[PDB]
């Protein structure tokens, strides 16, 4: 659990980012003119909620330790949410927004990821919420976050493809 | 150090993923297998490129060390580019390709960044290489890429917002 000393300044270079009196604490206001600078108009009340959220000690405002969980809680979601949508991408051949049974079953193949036929037609089976024989992106995405399970195994070799498919293209 | 047994199992997958056959090494072959699926359609003086860049033994192969190297090059470039990316999609309020002097002291004004009309002025001449009197995608990430050590800091608040931006939205 060490501590680069840079990784420290890259901290305070995020929070400084909001705390612009800097007084040490994030206020309202402050996550607004931010949030506004990147894109989103929240209001008040939708600000509100993102504090809370962190407010361990629930003061109103949200201090370096607190700013770092959602800075952390943040980084863990967004990089998910972007694996899992590389992955998508990578299985779904033809685009169209879909994964059938064939494009599944073909990549896993093509990468050597040996996986018994029937494991494959489980899998879709399993994430098939609708029942139309297809995955699509939203039962992709709540297959990859949801006993006796191997389906554990699956789900790191896809998320390994998915990080993979990042990092290099 | 901080290395978890989940960082490993992750790696282990990552690897697992090239080497096709299990053997402990990457190949040419295996590179571009994956490759190919993973989107992209690399040539073979590309791939013996990407060997060599970290065949540290020099056998023709990757193995796990030489894997690990390539992982940490890519993951820091790959996360360099999105970072500079969507910095300058902030600044380009108008979205137009370019950078004005007004946008970029809007954007820092806006934050809490410093950056008085001679700043914002230097700032601009040392990044204009056409001389148009603006910043093009081009000319930004070769300024972000590299006289006093205030460039510096202007260059890590820049950063932080690609950063912050990207992990809000
Ligand atoms: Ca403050
Ligand atoms: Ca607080
Ligand atoms: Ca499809
Ligand atoms: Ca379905
Ligand atoms: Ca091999
Ligand atoms: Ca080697
Ligand atoms: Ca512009
Ligand atoms: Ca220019």
């Amino acid at each position: 659990d060490q501590l680069t000393e840079e990784q420290i300044a890259e901290f305070k270079e995020a929070f400084s980012l909001f705390d612009k009196d800097g007084d040490g604490t994030i206020t309202t206001k402050e996550l607004g003119t931010v949030m506004r600078s990147l894109g989103q108009n929240p209001t008040e009340a939708e600000l509100q909620d993102m504090i809370n959220e962190v407010d361990a000690d629930g003061n109103g405002t949200i201090d370096f330790p607190e700013f770092l969980t959602m800075m952390a809680r943040k980084m863990k979601d967004t990089d998910s949410e972007e694996e899992i949508r590389e992955a998508f991408r990578v299985f779904d051949k033809d685009g169209n927004g879909y994964i059938s049974a064939a494009e599944l079953r073909h990549v896993m193949t093509n990468l050597g990821e040996k996986l018994t036929d029937e494991e494959v037609d489980e899998m879709i089976r399993e994430a098939d919420i609708d029942g139309d024989g297809q995955v699509n992106y939203e039962e992709f995405v709540q297959m990859m976050t949801a006993a006796a399970a191997r389906k554990e195994v699956i789900r790191n070799k896809i998320r390994a493809i998915g990080k993979m498919a990042r990092v290099f293209s």
